[PDB]
């Protein structure tokens, strides 16, 4: 789960 339903990444962050 990421902010604003963003996409997860290998680094662990979220892509928006």
């Amino acid at each position: 789960w990421c902010a604003s339903g963003c996409r997860k990444k290998r680094h662990g962050g979220c892509s928006c």
